[PDB]
């Protein structure tokens, strides 16, 4: 009889990702409205996909005239004005250079499936270099190369607050990059994929200056750069594009995401040498739809109008300072890490062991749910709170979301075991 | 303000085109596709049966436009959420189904096949597979990954081992599975149409039969329903044509009239044998959803699988009389609004005519028609058009047809030589 009953009902466990009773019949800005018409502030903003929140204008308005007159439906076997105006768009926001062509896709997965596959082609070098702990996707193709394909090299995450062999630079890490290539054949790597700030190991902001090396070890093999931004892209990090914090330009971004702001829409840009050496290769039927690129041409249009990077940048800090307000409430916090509204919060079992603290978190998600926040944990050990926001949140629901997460550390223990263990979580 | 077709070839590169002729869409309205310049062309592919609704259609713009003012999240993963749930309700209802069957959404035929085939490996450690010769199940790794028992496609025009019947491919199979181990084949992925095999309806009975071996070896039947699904053959379900049920079912493409999704109908254990096992961050997205919703809420309001078998087969008497006035054409076929025509230089020696193919969508387009085609040869013409195409369209793109089909010196090697497509 209720929403969520029904849901377990009808649709099967395997893509659910659940982690409370959670069950929506609406979405208004920054808030979910549950089956009841009870409203909750979403701070994952659905992993981040939610750009500009819910029923935002310039997504209501763009959607529907596309709906009204869709400029046909595939960019397959058809050129559409809505794909090529956003194609020139996101092309004209990338430096460079360039000579550098839009591949269009429904999902990160497939894009980063799509760039992997379209290197290999192009030229003949099948051999990547991922991180340990890394998300590309949950497509055969794009897991292949994921963290834990032949040719796969695995290198730990520049992780400041759990430095690989204890080397709090990371210099370790491009020392055993070092060891790794010398053990392959020389030009047999194609690819090195890089996520600036890792999502699925806890949000991890490498230390500084670490990516610039790594891209330089990596133009200096003929290895191609791959910027994964699909979770902190498109002014989520305070920048346009995140690697404008780490002072390099990868070869190839992908996208995803909040690109659609709320539909199926992923990209990745790429040297035309890369994307034109072969036709017919990596499709589907309904890639560079018009309603998905018009939603994504008021993603950017917004962005810009709005200057989002700005906001994401002034939200982020009001944002951290408010968590960093708790640390000195509450023990569990040992972490607090991000930028703009890409942020992520550690919790232990001790401060100076750093134990992760997997029961507490779980327990903490669910109680915040029962007090109306929506927040999700992520990372290898289910201890890491992760808050991609609507970009469009405002301080208001900010104040409100730090209160109901100070309740929700406090009354914490009110959740039972069993009723955590309803919920498989990851 | 260059040219719609020339920013194309400059921003969107070569990797996922399929392109035929130089067609730049700026609108659309109902079957008719409205190029930069304000011509009109009547849309025989639907894009390639995607637009089951047609373009505009004022359901599809009523649920999407209020999809997008009031969204139930964006994503099923994380959240459960009215419209995804009262779409997977609906079509539970449609199969049969009750109890034993679970859905699981995704946002293309490609991620749906991939979905089913990890599912079943899971739930049941059988990796093994059975296919069919010029099967498409989509176009990543994981959906062309398909260990593998090959067969060829029961084709009336081209048969197998010199048998019409069929009966050496269910003789074929039963010689393969005795040549494994009893167990080790998991599944049979079938398109009860042959898409890229040039539209071909097998022979009556074949499938049915076909499906008693496989559940004789405890084979799992998966019907891939991605492009002749969903009202398009004159039923709501292409197996209806056929005398048997699958265990699971694929929907894609028209499913959404427009924007992507699609779903994988299995019985609950191969869904429910594990959690955050295949998932994408919009799966299940509310606005996709409500566009699902249109979609089977029109279906059956407007009786589309009856509109789709006589619309089909005024189609089809329709492309007979050209076939008296053109000797290329040497075989029509397909059930409903899914039909195809295999060109050929002699009817009986039914030698491809792949060259005159390429020249004809490529005329045909020029007077005002969208056509593409199809098969291992390239000479199969695929007409898929919107659900919702009326008997005025048809009639019309007949004659265009015709007067493509005695126009195809106009258009050079040279022109042709310009478009990649396959
Ligand atoms: C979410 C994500 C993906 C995959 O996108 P989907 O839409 O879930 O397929 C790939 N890479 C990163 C870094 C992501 O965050
Ligand atoms: C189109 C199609 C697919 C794949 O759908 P995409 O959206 O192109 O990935 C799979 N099977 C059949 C029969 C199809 O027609
Ligand atoms: O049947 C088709 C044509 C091939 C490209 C993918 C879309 N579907
Ligand atoms: O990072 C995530 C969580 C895993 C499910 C896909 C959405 N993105």
């Amino acid at each position: 009889k209720a929403l969520y009953d029904r849901d377990g009902a009808a649709i099967g466990n395997l893509q659910k990702l659940r982690f409370f009773p959670l069950a929506i019949s609406g979405g208004r800005g920054a808030r979910l409205i549950e089956e009841n018409g009870r409203e909750l502030i979403d701070l994952s903003g659905a992993w981040g996909a939610a750009s500009l929140g819910y029923g935002h204008p310039a997504i209501v308005a763009a959607v529907s005239a596309a709906a009204a007159n869709p400029a046909g439906a595939t960019i397959l076997s058809a050129s559409n004005a809505p794909a090529v105006t956003l194609a020139e768009r996101l092309l004209a926001s990338f430096p460079g250079e360039g000579t550098h062509k839009i591949w269009f896709g429904h999902s990160g997965s497939d894009a980063n499936e799509a760039a992997y596959r379209a290197i290999v082609k192009a030229t003949g070098r099948s051999g990547v270099i991922a991180f340990a702990g890394a998300y590309h996707g949950c497509t055969v193709g794009s897991m292949a190369f994921s963290g834990h394909a032949d040719g796969l090299i695995l290198l730990p995450y520049p992780d400041p607050y759990r430095p690989y062999r204890n080397d709090p630079t990371g210099d370790a890490i491009l020392t055993l990059l070092t060891e790794k290539l010398a053990a392959v054949p020389a030009g047999s790597i194609g690819a090195a994929f890089i996520e600036p700030i890792q999502s699925d190991g806890g949000l991890i902001v490498p230390p500084d200056g670490f990516l610039r090396k790594f891209a330089d070890i990596c133009r200096a093999h003929g290895i191609l750069v791959v910027c994964d931004e699909v979770k902190v892209g498109l002014a989520r990090s305070g920048r346009l594009h995140c690697f404008e914090h780490e002072g390099f330009v990868p070869d190839i971004l992908v996208l995803g995401k909040g690109l659609g702001g709320g539909l199926p829409l992923s990209a990745v840009i790429a040297p035309a040498e890369i994307l034109d050496c072969a036709s017919a290769f990596a499709m589907q039927t309904l890639h560079g739809n018009p309603i998905s690129a018009a939603a994504g041409l008021a993603v950017l249009e917004t962005i810009d109008r709005d200057d989002l990077p700005a906001m994401a940048e002034r939200k982020g800090r009001l944002l951290r300072d408010g968590l960093s307000e708790l640390a000195k409430r509450h023990p569990l916090i040992g972490d607090i890490r991000g930028r703009g509204l890409a942020c992520g919060m550690e919790l232990v079992c001790d401060r100076q062991s750093r134990e992760p603290a997997r029961a507490e978190t779980a327990k903490l998600i669910y109680r915040a749910y029962q007090l109306g926040l929506v927040v999700y944990y992520v990372g290898m050990n289910g201890n890491v709170l992760e808050f991609t926001p609507p970009l469009t949140i405002t301080e208001t629901d900010i104040h409100k979301a730090l209160d109901l997460l100070d309740r929700a550390f406090s009354e914490l223990s009110a959740v039972s075991n069993e009723e955590i263990a309803q919920f498989a979580g990851w």
